[PDB]
């Protein structure tokens, strides 16, 4: 009894707190403000804005945020290799593959959990959202190595469903319950590889490709097909490609599927590890998201080095944790929070933990400001598919302290790693440490 | 040498009272917030909104805010005595002739000043403004007695310059200051009887109504002219009025041009005496401006007095001090200027010297809330001509504390007045204390 | 409705606390320690969770605690800042468990300036209600016949004489076919008050 009623709330407790802090005149101030407007808004400090609002860099290189981040650089080199003005690769491409594979991921992710209870954690989870739009960079090259690339030019973001994908996302998902079901079902009277559930499983891919078709068309061609793709060239002249998606990823976008590799600063882990998500994928047998464990001074200088290489840096952040839309500024001081009492000394291992903190997004680092002398970055340029619209032109400036404390991975070339780290993903002896399905580090929009 | 230093601005003075103040914690949070909104936004208090935004009253009466405000009881008096649903009077017939007159009286104010410089400060305070909107209960009785009122129906707000005055005035403006410069220069040479100078100002005049033509129409009828009205009961019963302006405004508009005077709370003056505005004015040879002096005790109980006998207060205000406009509130504590060290200490009399207090607009107090106990006003109800759209639904509520310092003037009847305070207007025994036109207990929009 | 939606989110907050505090055996990523830390401040309820509140702090009528405040109407970050500290929070809890009882006289603190801190954060978004439950307002009126009247009242009386609400009636029916009928449903650990009745259906 005396517990239970030491933890309730006290009425006269919270009247005679009150009466304390109303004495304040801080607090006087605060609740006159924050009762009249969002925190955000009231407490943005112009005098901390003013000095990190830099957008002088010295280190620079010269719509779904993944695919785009996944895509630009491989866009740049098609626009170098063909001397293009302009140029955009199809997002919309991977974007109907990527889909229809996850749908078709779930059946099987459905198949192999059919001895777990409906109610368990993991087929609740496999239940809850099976085709949302987001993926990471290995589920990224999982698409490109099955289905290559093509222009934007064959293959537009014409559908409504490729601007605002909610409603078909979720009229797959009904259907897509109702599948799980009919497997689940079919499962207690045989076993998967009973014809009866080959055939279940066949009439589903058709159910599903049936219905993504109404929303969108399937590509033009298939990934060893050619198309014939017409153009002009930054002085007007036309030119006529024949090339098939799998080699115009490869011809054309240079991508060599073998040197990507991310690192992640996960400090719940040791560094130095491989880190594994457990079934976490969009292509039945496709490769699984790993990432190579290191502390944020190797991630940093990575990040430096993959620039200096005149390369912009795929990384997955938590976005809009401090992040100031409006200004494009992520700083994780750029809110006078303390002013009003308001501090955080959650430390990120623990932030993960505790549900605080985790991916939600892909971006692009295309420049830093490295200090002028032997130093550090003390600022990151950030790019993503919001458009000029939104941040400084499209532009955002992130400091390193926010780099080290709200953004996790970056993806670089092997080639780009010492040989210690390299060797971690080349030397079959690395045995990763292996989280579940549903892990703060995993996908991102 | 000393004392001038002393009087700069100290560089090293003003950064370390910066510092002081960087480091006081109600400081840090109000540099904050201020250089992100407007002061009244971000220090309206809503815990104060909360009590203070009562709007039940106890004591009720069953465009130019002056003269919608003057209006407003005939309106309501022919709404009464004939029977109707709905039914305004026409405030633009009342406008179109002020501002002759207004015009008018200029040219007598310039002859009348042609002996001092053009430089001296009546001179230039003549030319300043000479065609404003405003006006004052005198300066409305001054019409009435001369023009009488009509039905809105027959002469209504249709010009764009009844709405949107302002380039109307300065046109008009413009070619005052041009007549006076050449009545002065007429008068180095005459006196002002001459026949010159008498032909020169009714040119003038000609050319001022020629003018005002352009923008307004004269109105349909003379002032003991008949005019023929067709109008609706509330009954849905129709009926024809055969009356002049002059017959109207006493037969149906019940109004005894005889029995208003204005009270006034300026604590510059002595209580109990009588203050008049020097030339402040419309028709020339009219009444002029004038006011007993009276403490708020008094005139709080006037008002309370009137609105018992049912009929709703004329008074001047300092609008739009400490009146928020989206809440319809007028509470000088409404805002939480305390809370950053914001106080104001300066009394009513010492605000209305030193140019920061003075009336600006007339408004209609339609109703109080007296304390139920043997006692006195709390708050008032009030009404304005901006619209529905304005405060609340149209409806303003207005603190005691509001009325005893922001408000100056009311209107009452002799007859409501004690024999002691009637007998300063009926007995020619009082010598009026004679302000300044300039002074600011003057014309209210 | 702000008067109600005030406590709601205080008691909330409070008996996550007690949830952190009596799940502190298990994992921090098991099911139920992640679940707590998923969203506990939203802004929805129950009908029992409702009674809880009026049995503890009846009602009063809007004219004396209105939706003013920004965060009434647009309670996103509100929900998201006091989240955050209650995460915090948990991680504090559970790691100053882990070296004493839940009883422990240390605990027992830390668990009273958690619930300061949680008030305190509220308070900047939204005042507490002008009255105590069992301390009488003054309210002034119109009725529609527009003579005024003045009722002088506690929340707690008002919810009962004026509003006429016996929280021991109303019971809650549902149509759960995963379930037999004719079975009581209760949800596991649902609630807001700490201590107050459960969310229990009759299918």
């Amino acid at each position: 009894f005396q517990g239970a009623m030491s933890s309730s709330i006290d009425i006269s407790k919270i009247n005679s707190w009150n009466k304390e802090f109303q004495s304040d005149l801080t607090h006087q101030l605060a609740t006159t403000v924050l009762k009249n407007y969002n925190a955000d808004d009231a407490l943005l400090n112009k005098t901390r804005l003013q000095k990190q609002d830099n957008r002088v860099f010295n280190t620079v290189v010269s719509g779904r945020c993944w695919l785009f981040a996944a895509t630009n650089q491989l866009r740049l080199n098609v626009l170098s290799e063909l001397n293009l003005k302009e140029f955009e690769l199809s997002q919309a491409y991977l974007f109907f593959y990527d889909k229809l594979e996850k749908a078709n991921y779930f059946l099987d992710q459905i198949v192999s959990s059919a001895d777990q209870d409906i109610d368990s954690r993991l087929v609740q989870y496999l239940l809850a959202a099976p085709t949302e739009d987001g993926g990471q960079y290995s589920m990224f090259l999982n698409l490109v190595k099955k289905y290559g690339l093509i222009p934007k030019d064959l293959y537009g973001d014409l559908p409504y469903s490729t601007t605002a994908s909610r409603k078909w996302n979720s009229l797959l998902t009904t259907k897509l319950r109702e599948f799980a079901e009919t497997l689940r079902t079919a499962l207690k009277e045989r076993s998967a590889d009973d014809s009866i559930i080959v055939t279940l499983r066949e009439q589903m891919q058709r159910e599903i490709f049936r219905l993504m078709s109404l929303f969108m068309d399937i590509p033009p061609v298939q990934p060893n097909e050619q198309f014939t793709w017409e153009y002009v060239d930054k002085d007007k002249k036309i030119h006529t490609i024949k090339s098939t998606p799998l080699e115009f990823a490869s011809k054309y976008a240079k991508l060599d599927p073998s040197t990507p590799v991310s690192l992640i600063n996960d400090p719940r882990h040791p560094y130095g590890k491989l880190i594994k998500i457990d079934r976490l994928g969009n292509v039945l047998g496709g490769d699984a998201v790993i990432y190579l464990n290191v502390d944020n001074e190797t991630l940093s200088k990575l990040v430096v080095k993959r620039l200096q290489n005149n390369k912009a840096v795929f990384f997955g952040s938590h976005t809009p944790k401090f992040m100031d839309k409006k200004t494009g500024v992520m700083d994780i001081e750029l809110w006078n929070y303390p002013a009003i009492g308001y501090n955080l000394p959650q430390q990120k291992a623990s932030r993960i933990r505790y549900h605080e903190s985790l991916m939600t997004a892909a971006m692009l680092i295309t420049g830093c400001h490295v200090d002028e002398t032997s130093k550090l970055p003390l600022r990151y340029r950030v790019e993503n598919s919001w458009g000029k619209d939104s941040g400084k032109d499209g532009l955002y400036v992130m400091t390193q302290k926010y780099f080290e404390e709200y953004c996790f991975q970056i993806v670089v070339d092997i080639n780009e790693l010492p040989k210690e780290l390299a060797s971690k993903f080349t030397s079959g002896k690395e045995e990763p440490i292996v989280l579940p399905i549903w892990d703060p580090m995993g996908a991102l929009a």
